[PDB]
DNA sequence: CGCGCGTTAGGGTTAGGGTTAG
DNA sequence: CTAACGCGCG
């Protein structure tokens, strides 16, 4: 019955309706933007090595193409591609849909998607198998995926852990304690509240006694952190480690600040990973083979 | 009337990547 | 993709 037409990003032309597939270079996150909707920037590659910058945008959290880490493939249906400030822009058009798809060679091929109903036949399965061997031949694994115990000072860094607590600070910034079962070569930084509101549990928190490190983030990112589930698995995108010189104790020690600044550059935001993930798989190997005293 | 299935029609701003800090 | 839309049935 229905036969998609997927048009190369070499060939796109403005002023047209097209589905595409291809590789994610980077991505934000669904954030708030300053009108109604969610909104995502996606920019993807294909073979013919020319890119195309994606803005998506959707009053639903889930209906934006589920995204997790660089590398991912997508295919997105009923894209308008149109000219903006003399370069070519993907944007959000009436009934778009979104199939996203793990990067990873060999990974069983699962669409993740919002939608109840999609179009899916072998040969979408072939392109999918085909852009993945192209980006392990062409792009490179993404160094910024660093467990605790691999971070540097004075750096930024995607962090796969799991949640353990919340704390509201000043109101432009939030408290999150996380943990991904290493721990960091410097003792982390312990933000100080004078009313706490640990949501979370207290004895589980205390027992991982420097496995968790406090996270503060900031601005547009504390709504976010407020809807977070405790126990759920996170990936915090262009983290930032600082070194520090005094605790929040006024005592001589050496500490590791992890903030999570405002702004949507670099993909800084939250995802909250779903625990048929390959990654969380890992990290739950590590959580439970954690070394604790 | 109520279903029901086949057809296809469609509100247009949000932000349009690129790390000051706190 | 999804649900408003309309013609054709029970």
């Amino acid at each position: 019955a229905t036969n998609y037409i997927y048009t190369p990003l070499n060939q796109l032309k403005g002023g047209t309706i097209v589905n595409v597939y291809g590789v994610v270079k980077f991505f934000k996150p669904p954030y708030l933007s300053k009108g109604t909707d969610y909104c995502s920037v996606v920019t993807i590659v294909d073979q013919t090595n020319v890119k195309l910058t994606c803005l998506l945008f959707s009053g639903n959290y889930e209906a934006l193409p589920i995204i997790y880490k660089n590398g991912d493939i997508v295919r997105f249906h009923r894209l308008k591609i149109q000219v903006y400030k003399k370069e070519t822009q993907g944007i959000t058009s009436s009934g778009f849909a979104s199939l996203t798809f793990e990067g990873t060679l060999g990974a069983p091929i699962i669409p993740r998607t919002s939608s109840k109903y999609f179009n899916f036949t072998t040969e979408d399965h072939k392109m999918v198998e085909a852009l993945r061997v192209w980006a392990s031949t062409h792009m490179s694994p993404s160094w910024t995926l660093l467990k605790l115990c691999d971070v540097q000072p004075m750096q930024y860094f995607d962090l796969t852990c799991q949640l353990l607590g919340k704390a509201e600070v000043d109101g432009a910034s939030f408290l999150l304690k996380v943990w991904d079962g290493t721990r960091t070569p410097f003792p982390s930084w312990r933000v100080l509240i004078q009313d706490l509101v640990l949501e979370g549990d207290l004895s589980h928190i205390h027992r991982l006694q420097n496995l968790t490190i406090d996270i503060l983030v900031y601005d547009n990112h504390v709504h976010v952190a407020r809807s977070l589930k405790v126990g759920s698995f996170l990936r915090i995108y262009s983290l930032h480690t600082k070194l520090q010189s005094m605790n929040s104790e006024n005592q001589t020690m050496l500490s590791l600040e992890f903030h999570l600044h405002g702004g949507t550059s670099y993909g800084r935001g939250i995802r909250v990973l779903p625990e048929s993930n390959s990654d969380v798989d890992q990290l739950k190997k590590d959580l439970e083979s954690a070394n604790l005293t």
